[PDB]
């Protein structure tokens, strides 16, 4: 139902004309159309459209749901028009990259997030998947500036973290008025109404800005109930998530079983803009000065727990373990996450933290290239991607359109970006491995070391044709010092990182960060595997279709009935307890609620090392518990996790 | 329960901290205080606290409830302390003008309004009632700039009048997004919800814009069931005030009984930028083009009357009548009026309109100076207060402090000044007439014609000393065009208009307008006066107080028991259809609700010729019905109103 030729549909594409008003509304920008023109032959013939083929009915469905173009409501795009429009739009007059993009793409190597996928080639090309916002001020003044940034963002796609310490309490003084304040929760209503208002595009994803507070705020307690489904109403903000800013401190208090003391920050300035000993210091010191209120640290503790228990929500990321190992501590102290947890990146009033996403297809490096019938992994064609998503993900910086000037600010100068991978139960499942088997935990390791030495090796020769990032002198980086060595690890050594390091301190690299495995919500869909890095939720998900590895293997053991299917239904995708079922297989098919948490947060824990940024790390737990929970929360924070937990999946 | 000398109660305002905080918060300006120390004696010994007894009960705890100034909660400052104050806030160094104000308003012969009374003399001197604003753009950045700009208001005294005829419909197409507008409600939403969250000063009256719309908006019908108490929710938004712009054209319309054309501002551009027979020729043109949908007049009209028969709003304010008749013509087409409907000023994105208010005491000006006993009028003393009263107003204009940049651009080009009035219906009853008798009829005229004529001159005067304003040139002012003029109409002839046109055609006047009776709603109670020029609600108000006048003549015809305290209990303030009461005492405490519409609107017509702005005219139908409102809107339409009707009260 689709013109064939390319440069046809680049065409309609181009010249399209809104009926309803007369008005020109071009959706390929004048240089990509242009290209497309000036290399008609090379392009059209270069797309093979056997590999529309490559993607399930509920993959394609989701690509034609809304990613590929429309014309006047009829899909204009098949897929492999969607593909090579983004690898244009990405690579500019490089054909040769532009077609090497393509063909990785086209054969599910790897893919970009979503608005890379939405924009690139079109005449707005915001390509970014995130946003981490300063708030501007504790004035209305400055409140309302940021909310304006906001929306302006709102407008085109990805998320935005705001982080907001600095906004002063209910009941502090105002000079001016005998008035007095009514703290954060008005003030966030603000923002979830702008949320409301601002559709992303022109869309069907509703809210969407992740609110970070350090657990210090005097506005803490209603802070973290933000997403409570009864209390008020005028004190709840339901289309925004809260997200725990947590200092170290604040988790030794809870241990020790002590005091726990809340601020305004006017009435205790400077708290977020340290860490570590000195935010130690200076915290003890305002405690000693009677500047607060001391409350029982595991009362706050208690009431957090009841939030994600019911919520899934606040956000746990340590902001101490952040700061300390991140690349851009020359920059200065980093004020928050962002949406989804996995970017760590500094921001202020002047310069908004913007990331660029991809994610790499972790079981297309699988072959049984050996001889007989035996599967490895491809870590040489893996690096070698890698280093591809990488360049790639570099160009985006300079191709793409900023919402606001302060995240054009930020972005030309640090250049950070942020690689991440699906599929990983997938290659456990294809290689034969449960999760929690001593070869998936060797796996991990091994694919991200190999993935961020090659990002790193990538942009080192980035670095090389065209000057490392403008403040990498001072960074950790700039002395040799990177992401592991921060963790004190000898690195797997699968890669020679003398070499690399050596390279790096004489060159600079391009990027200030380049690792942030993301959720992969809707890309993991597109490609069909798995989200990102967690099992598998069931092994039937849901218009329900069984896990086509196990399916396999159920039909080669030919004990796959009526009686089977009807059990996973039952059961909900669990293949434990089940009368007819080898060990094997149970072992290699359980389901996330079935994994110990505990493996979880090692595996994270693990490839945290390779990992410039933070990862959006879920937690699940099958039948929930105050102490439960809590020895999860300790056990990864005491692994030195920056983020401790994501959302807090329940039932 | 005070301290006695004045310096002295300045000396503690002036020194006060705020305990809590170690902070100095003083509450006297420098400049004032200054003031006050190089000239102790003289303003000391000028005061006389005999005039704090002037002040009802009810009407002091008005004074002390929110206005005098407070120390730690209790209370500091005395009546007479609060009158100096602001004289000195007004006057500075000119202690003789100083000392004249402090006179007429301790004796109560006008007051300033609420804002002059709280902040005159204060560090934060923001003295003005009313700001217009103008909506920025059609953008999301011109949006929450004005957004941004009605907070930074909202943050002082004063209420907002926004006008967003320009804001694109529902449905209205967006480049760069296959995604449409969602037009007004959900942008009105927004700005509800920033009137919640900002406190005026910090405060216990909530919300307060007024949002002005032309009924041609294509956003119309939910537009004005904006304060709809069941429909839903999020299309309602029930802190603000809709009030209709409305051009002759849709009046026109809904007589001949024909059809009305609802454009999006995009579609039809330039609708609210012209007025009169231009905008009657290019809507027609619009109305032929097929630019927008037309529908039957008379649905939009009897739609707009549901709404204000519920919930007493929409107010309507004539386009045409406004523009036509005001002497800031020359600046552009003005496009709202204010919170209360009585200001008529010009506003554009970067220049929102001011108004100073203040209102005089008409029943002050009462004697029984001819020898027996019988009362006049004594116009000499009021002409001579209403010059004063204009000097005052001028002065704030420059020693305020304005709460954007919009503002002081807007005031200092223009020096617009609003006069009004209170204790009219106390001045009928004082002087024995029937607000329908031929006498208040001819007292309207007479009062309304001396004050217009003496802020007339005394501006004159005052243009003379300072230069007229800077866009008095071109004016019709400075054609001698003055208000009753641009209603071809002689002048009643009290006093002497050529001599007066003479010096302000050679010499300007220091104020684009003068005269905007406005509600008086505090300061009406402040100084025991029935409210601006309205009749009576009732005779027993309401911890409810009988009508001084009413009672006074209750015991004089001895007619007084319990069966009259009880029949107005009963009868709720009538005393019409009441066995022993003469007919004379009848026709005199007529309840508003026992009043003809048509003589109200008469008066309001009569005394509309000496106003350069408007006046709040409340419309109060007992028997409310489509047809009789019908009636009331098109008959002061037709005689020429620019507010044909702030609130429609009901019951
Ligand atoms: N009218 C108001 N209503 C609600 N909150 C307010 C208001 N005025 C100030 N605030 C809050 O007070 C804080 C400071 O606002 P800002 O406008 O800077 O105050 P300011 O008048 O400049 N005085 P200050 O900042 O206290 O020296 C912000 O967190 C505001 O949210
Ligand atoms: N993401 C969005 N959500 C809701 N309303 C929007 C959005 N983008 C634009 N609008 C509305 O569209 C109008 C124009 O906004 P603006 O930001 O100027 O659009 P633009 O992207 O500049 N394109 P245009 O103005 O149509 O040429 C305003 O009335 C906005 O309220
Ligand atoms: N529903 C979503 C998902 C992601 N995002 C943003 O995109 C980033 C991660 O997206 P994701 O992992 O779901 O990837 P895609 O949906 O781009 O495939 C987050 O940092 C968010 O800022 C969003 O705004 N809304
Ligand atoms: N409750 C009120 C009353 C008036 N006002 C503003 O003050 C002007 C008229 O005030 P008013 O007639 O009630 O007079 P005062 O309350 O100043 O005595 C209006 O134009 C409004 O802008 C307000 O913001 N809130
Ligand atoms: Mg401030
Ligand atoms: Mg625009």
């Amino acid at each position: 139902q689709t013109t064939k030729q390319f440069s046809k549909v680049v065409e309609d594409l181009y010249r399209y004309v809104n009926a309803a008003t007369g008005k020109p509304a071009p959706m390929i920008s004048d240089d990509v159309y242009n290209i497309v023109m000036e290399n008609k032959d090379k392009l059209n013939s270069a797309i093979v459209y056997d590999r529309d083929f490559q993607y399930s009915y509920f993959g394609f469905k989701t690509l034609e749901r809304s990613y590929l173009l429309r014309i006047n409501g009829q899909v204009a795009e098949r897929p492999q028009h969607l593909i090579m429009r983004v690898a244009l739009g990405i690579h500019g007059r490089d054909i040769e990259a532009a077609l090497e993009t393509y063909n990785l793409m086209s054969l599910k190597y790897f893919t970009h997030a979503s608005p890379t996928l939405f924009n690139a080639g079109t005449p707005k090309p915001q390509m970014s998947s995130c946003f981490l916002v300063a708030m501007k001020e504790d004035s209305i003044e400055g409140i309302y500036d940021t909310l304006k940034e906001c929306a302006l963002i709102s407008k085109t796609a990805g998320g935005i973290g705001l982080h907001i310490h600095n906004i002063r309490s209910t009941g502090s003084y105002i000079a001016g008025t005998n008035g007095t304040s009514n703290g954060l929760i008005p003030m966030i209503r603000v923002f979830n109404n702008t949320a409301r208002y601002v559709d992303q595009g022109g869309n069907k994803r509703p809210g969407a800005f992740a609110l970070y507070l350090e657990p210090w705020h005097a506005d803490i307690f209603d802070f973290i109930d933000i997403r409570k489904n009864h209390g008020k109403e005028e004190i709840r903000a339901r289309d925004l998530f809260p997200a725990l800013w947590i200092p170290d401190l604040f988790m030794k208090r809870v241990e020790e079983n002590g005091t726990w003391t809340l601020f305004s920050p006017t009435s205790a300035p400077g708290l977020s803009d340290c860490y570590g000993d000195e935010f130690e210091a200076l915290y003890t010191r305002y405690e000693k000065e009677g500047r607060g209120k001391t409350i029982k640290a595991q009362k706050l503790w208690y009431s957090i727990l009841e939030a994600q228990t019911e919520t899934g929500t606040p956000f746990v990321v340590y902001k101490d373990a952040c700061n300390r190992k991140s690349n851009q501590k020359n920059l200065g102290v980093i004020k928050s996450s962002n949406l989804c947890c996995e970017i760590v990146e500094y921001s202020a009033p002047d310069e908004t933290a913007v990331c660029n996403l991809a994610s790499v297809a972790l079981p297309a490096f699988i072959e049984t290239s050996e001889d007989g019938k035996t599967s490895t992994y491809n870590f040489k064609k893996l690096h070698e991607i890698a280093k591809v998503v990488t360049r790639n993900l570099n160009r985006v910086i300079d191709r793409n359109y900023y919402p606001v000037e302060e995240a054009r600010k930020s972005n030309m100068r640090h250049r950070p970006i942020a690689l991440g991978v699906q599929g990983l139960a997938d290659t456990f499942m294809l290689l034969r491995l449960p999760f929690d088997s001593e070869e998936a935990r060797l796996l991990n390791i091994q694919i991200f070391e190999t993935i961020y030495h090659a990002s790193m090796e990538a942009s080192c020769e980035l670095a090389q044709k065209d000057g490392p990032y403008e403040t990498f002198q001072g960074s950790p980086a700039s002395q040799g010092i990177l992401q592991f060595d921060m963790w004190d690890q000898k690195p797997y050594g699968m890669w020679d990182w003398d070499t690399l390091r050596k390279d790096i301190m004489k060159h600079g690299v391009r990027n200030s960060l380049t690792m942030a495995p993301m959720p992969t919500a809707s890309t993991s869909q597109i490609l069909g595997y798995n989200e990102c890095f967690e099992p598998v939720t069931s092994n039937m998900y849901s218009f329900q279709v069984v896990n086509p590895y196990l399916l396999r293997d159920l039909v080669d053991l030919g004990i796959w009935d009526e009686g089977m299917k009807q059990y996973l239904i039952t059961q909900n995708g669990s293949i434990q307890g089940l009368p007819n079922v080898p060990q094997e297989l149970k072992d290699l098919y359980k389901t996330v609620w079935e994994i110990s948490q505990k493996t979880i947060i090692n595996m994270a824990a693990d490839r945290s090392v390779y990992i410039d940024q933070s990862h959006s790390l879920n937690l699940f737990l099958r039948a929930p518990t105050m102490g439960k929970l809590t020895s999860m929360h300790f056990y990864g924070w005491k692994k030195g996790l920056k983020t401790g937990m994501y959302y807090l999946r329940t039932q």
